[PDB]
DNA sequence: TTGACTCTCTTAA
DNA sequence: GAGAGTCA
DNA sequence: TTGACTCTCTTAA
DNA sequence: GAGAGTCA
């Protein structure tokens, strides 16, 4: 709601809420061969959520607050960032999993960034591996590797350089 | 359907007619400080393009052939690959300029991949920054860096452990 | 047979 | 990665 | 007021 | 990153 003690007071029920979520340690690489420990707090996967949320697609949810006898909504991942600014460079900013476990709702992996950024971190080599992220990954992108490229760059005559 | 042959004719006229598209001389960043140069061969801003080719988006274009009284038409450039595997592990190839130049057409600066590979390559570190795609880039990707994410990891209270 | 437009669609953040 | 509506 | 569903949208490859 | 229609 508008006024800065009703965006902490959100942001403050949102997190006992999700204080309370399963919290799920999950091994991750790194980087460099080497591996960490997360801990999410991980939204349940079917009703009830926790007091304030409901799931609007497979892998999104909102929470909710009356305030001012009016309802207030906002996706779930963003509470957090409710006294950032929404925009950078004149880019929408994301809610962005640091974890890249969308259930995930601890706000220690969560970040506020470009979609682009956001996207980025999946390729990331990690904290350990080469990150060079301002805000440091905390585990190696789950897309970082050498892909499976099909065919690569070719010419059957003798029209093009490189 | 067409044969083979045929489809190799295909691919014949479409170098051909790309390889007379306007030949322009890029700089681009390879990575680890080094810069490069990239030849792109770039589709025209506005009709005509040139033979077969047409626009059906704003960076989007397809190239059509009739044959044997049928029209066949392909995004345009999806031809040089018509002789390989349009899909893998279960993904749709696509193509994928390792240039990052959509309206250039050299098809050495093409490749034929997932999506997420295509997507990756925006991040990239660059042939000489520590690139991992094992068809390797040609140049750093446009969104390497640090990036400009506006708040990090936080909370206010003390319900989280990372 | 061809050019130059038109429209909507896919994916995964 | 988002916003908003329909019910009970 | 709160919960549990429904729908479509944004972006840039 | 895609496929397909209309019209002359
Ligand atoms: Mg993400
Ligand atoms: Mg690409
Ligand atoms: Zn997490
Ligand atoms: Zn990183
Ligand atoms: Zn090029
Ligand atoms: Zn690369």
């Amino acid at each position: 709601a508008l006024t800065n003690a009703q965006i902490l007071a959100v942001i403050d029920s949102w997190e006992e809420t999700v204080g309370q979520f399963p919290v799920i340690t999950h091994h991750v690489p790194l980087g460099g061969g080497l591996q960490g420990t997360l801990h999410c707090y991980e939204i349940p996967l079917a009703a009830p959520y926790g007091v304030g949320f409901a799931k609007n697609g497979p892998t999104r949810w909102q929470y909710k607050r009356t305030i001012n006898q009016v309802v207030h909504r906002w996706g779930s991942h963003t509470v957090p960032f409710l006294l950032e600014p929404d925009n950078i460079n004149g880019k929408t900013c994301t809610a962005s999993h640091l974890c890249h476990n969308t259930r995930c709702h601890n706000p220690l992996h969560l970040c506020w960034e470009s979609l682009d950024d956001n996207k980025g971190r999946n390729w990331c080599p990690g904290p350990n591996g080469g990150c060079v992220h301002a805000v440091v990954c905390l585990r190696q992108g789950p897309l970082y590797g050498p892909g499976a490229t099909v065919a690569g760059p070719q010419q059957r005559g003798s029209h093009f350089v490189v």
